[PDB]
Protein backbone atom coordinates (compact mmCIF):
# COMPACT_ATOMS: atom_id res chain seq x y z
CA UNK A 1 0.00 0.00 0.00
CA UNK A 2 1.68 3.31 -1.27
CA UNK A 3 0.11 6.28 0.78
CA UNK A 4 0.56 9.31 -1.21
CA UNK A 5 -1.87 12.25 -2.91
CA UNK A 6 -1.27 10.91 -6.64
CA UNK A 7 -3.00 7.13 -6.39
CA UNK A 8 -6.30 6.76 -7.83
CA UNK A 9 -6.08 4.06 -10.80
CA UNK A 10 -6.84 0.98 -8.80
CA UNK A 11 -4.45 -1.02 -10.99
CA UNK A 12 -2.52 -1.24 -14.32
CA UNK A 13 -4.97 -3.15 -15.92
CA UNK A 14 -7.19 -6.81 -15.63
CA UNK A 15 -7.45 -9.36 -18.28
CA UNK A 16 -10.91 -10.98 -18.38
CA UNK A 17 -10.62 -15.33 -18.86
CA UNK A 18 -14.85 -15.67 -19.27
CA UNK A 19 -17.67 -15.42 -17.93
CA UNK A 20 -19.05 -17.56 -15.01
CA UNK A 21 -22.23 -15.86 -14.45
CA UNK A 22 -24.92 -12.89 -13.99
CA UNK A 23 -26.87 -10.95 -11.40
CA UNK A 24 -29.64 -8.19 -11.98
CA UNK A 25 -30.14 -6.15 -8.97
CA UNK A 26 -33.87 -4.77 -10.41
CA UNK A 27 -32.33 -2.01 -12.62
CA UNK A 28 -29.02 -2.61 -14.22
CA UNK A 29 -27.51 -6.19 -15.11
CA UNK A 30 -24.31 -7.09 -13.49
CA UNK A 31 -21.64 -9.87 -14.67
CA UNK A 32 -19.73 -12.08 -12.55
CA UNK A 33 -16.46 -12.77 -14.85
CA UNK A 34 -12.60 -14.32 -14.13
CA UNK A 35 -10.65 -11.62 -13.72
CA UNK A 36 -6.85 -13.00 -14.38
CA UNK A 37 -4.02 -11.56 -12.48
CA UNK A 38 -4.90 -11.78 -8.75
CA UNK A 39 -5.10 -14.75 -6.79
CA UNK A 40 -7.62 -17.41 -8.75
CA UNK A 41 -11.00 -16.76 -8.88
CA UNK A 42 -11.59 -12.68 -8.52
CA UNK A 43 -14.79 -12.47 -10.33
CA UNK A 44 -16.11 -9.04 -10.37
CA UNK A 45 -19.77 -7.81 -10.88
CA UNK A 46 -19.59 -4.98 -14.21
CA UNK A 47 -22.33 -2.96 -15.77
CA UNK A 48 -23.27 -4.72 -18.97
CA UNK A 49 -23.49 -0.66 -20.25
CA UNK A 50 -20.26 -0.27 -20.10
CA UNK A 51 -17.74 -3.94 -20.92
CA UNK A 52 -17.25 -4.32 -24.14
CA UNK A 53 -17.74 -8.16 -24.30
CA UNK A 54 -21.15 -9.23 -25.75
CA UNK A 55 -19.77 -12.66 -26.61
CA UNK A 56 -19.51 -14.05 -23.39
CA UNK A 57 -22.52 -12.25 -22.21
CA UNK A 58 -24.58 -13.74 -25.75
CA UNK A 59 -22.90 -17.16 -25.55
CA UNK A 60 -22.97 -17.89 -21.65
CA UNK A 61 -26.60 -16.58 -21.87
CA UNK A 62 -27.51 -19.36 -23.56
CA UNK A 63 -26.35 -21.97 -22.06
CA UNK A 64 -28.90 -21.96 -19.48
CA UNK A 65 -31.17 -23.32 -22.56
CA UNK A 66 -28.97 -26.81 -23.09
CA UNK A 67 -24.87 -27.31 -23.17
CA UNK A 68 -23.78 -28.41 -20.11
CA UNK A 69 -26.50 -31.64 -20.68
CA UNK A 70 -24.19 -32.84 -23.53
CA UNK A 71 -20.65 -31.28 -23.06
CA UNK A 72 -17.77 -33.29 -25.27
CA UNK A 73 -16.90 -36.87 -23.29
Amino acid sequence: HMVEEVLEEEEEEYVVEKVLDRRVVKGKVEYLLKWKGFSDEDNTWEPEENLDCPDLIAEFLQSQKTAHETDKS
